[PDB]
């Protein structure tokens, strides 16, 4: 198969994970005060989906980088001890297994 | 062929233009004295890139308004006869061509 | 020339489906004591930095860093590892590209 | 087109009185552990090689390499270094040239 199909299958697996729900859409600032003042490059699963379906991921590289940002942003904003960060770790290990499979 | 994909393609075209380089990042005040005191709403290509990839442009209207602001700030601070203003007219024309294509 | 050739070859390698574990320096949280075991770590981003920094005088000097990158994988993960299968895939791709460019 | 502009800019930059420390990759004998500290080394000769090799599609990557050059200087030598004064001068020079060409 090809890189598109692989990335599509990976996102589907990631979205299905029990802890994906905080990462599905862009962060609502009413739930997270000054998120966009703190986070310079916001990233979420729906934006990755938009880029993928829009033919904007030429290679797996820029896909991994966006994933890397989504998790970096979580850690940065919520802290290492946050419940969101535990979920982020779980989702990261999920993204990793999926990459290895697809 | 989606608002997101269209805006992504447009920004890429704009960044590639010969005169985009002074609009790529937020204005360095060391090159433009008291820029931030004069300009109430600063805007640049990297900020718009971050807004787009963050899922913050619901419609093209939102995007056009930021672009309008970016060029308004240039004319305001540098004046009609400035070399920056010639560049900002060229880039505005570039923004327009891209919006018609994508 | 050699410069442009080395440039095109890294691009081909990065584009390969199995390049993603070789793109950045190894995260020790995924590979315990990697840096204690591997004495000369190498990754695609590091070679890109050397290339762009004018640190590759020869084509050979560059080919040795690539070779080290695959050697390190085999050494650390073993012959039967899933990483080694991807390393093999990335290696012949590298070779195919070197012959074309 | 963008080529000619970037070529003229580099020529102007190379001609500047303070360009000489930035012309070639850093000699580690003058700067101890430079390559251990600086992860992305950049210099004018490397930028010339990329330009002449057709690796700058747009002015954007060219500006980014220039930004790296100066970032490296500041990082390694500090804000109060004589090299950093030279770096500021060369940056002002890069800027005038970019406006002209
Ligand atoms: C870790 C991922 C990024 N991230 C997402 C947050 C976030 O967005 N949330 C928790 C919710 C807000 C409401 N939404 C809507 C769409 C929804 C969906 C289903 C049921 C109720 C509400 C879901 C995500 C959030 C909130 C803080 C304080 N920090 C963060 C944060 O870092
Ligand atoms: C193959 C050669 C180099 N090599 C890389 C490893 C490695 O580092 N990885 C596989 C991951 C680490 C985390 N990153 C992040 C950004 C990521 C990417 C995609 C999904 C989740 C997380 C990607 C590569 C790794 C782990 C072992 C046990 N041996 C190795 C190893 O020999
Ligand atoms: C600022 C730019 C990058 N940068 C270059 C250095 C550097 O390499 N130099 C200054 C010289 C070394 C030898 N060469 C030769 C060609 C030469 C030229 C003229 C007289 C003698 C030798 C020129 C660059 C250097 C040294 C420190 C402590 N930090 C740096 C450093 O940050
Ligand atoms: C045009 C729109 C916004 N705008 C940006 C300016 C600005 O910031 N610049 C032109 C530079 C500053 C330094 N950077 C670096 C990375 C650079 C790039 C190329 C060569 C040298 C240095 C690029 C933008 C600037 C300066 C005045 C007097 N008015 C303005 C101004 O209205």
């Amino acid at each position: 198969d090809d890189d598109f199909t692989a990335m599509y299958k990976v996102l589907d697996v990631v979205k299905a994970h029990k802890d994906s729900w905080p990462f599905l859409e862009p962060v609502d600032e009413s739930y997270a005060p000054n998120y966009y003042q703190i986070i310079k490059a916001p990233m979420d699963i729906s934006s990755m989906e938009k880029k993928l379906n829009g033919g904007l991921y030429c290679t797996k590289e820029e896909f991994v980088n966006d994933m890397k940002t989504m998790f970096r942003n979580c850690r940065k904003y919520n802290g290492e001890s946050s419940e969101y960060t535990k979920m982020s770790d779980n989702l990261e290990r999920c993204f990793h297994r999926a990459m290895m499979k697809h």
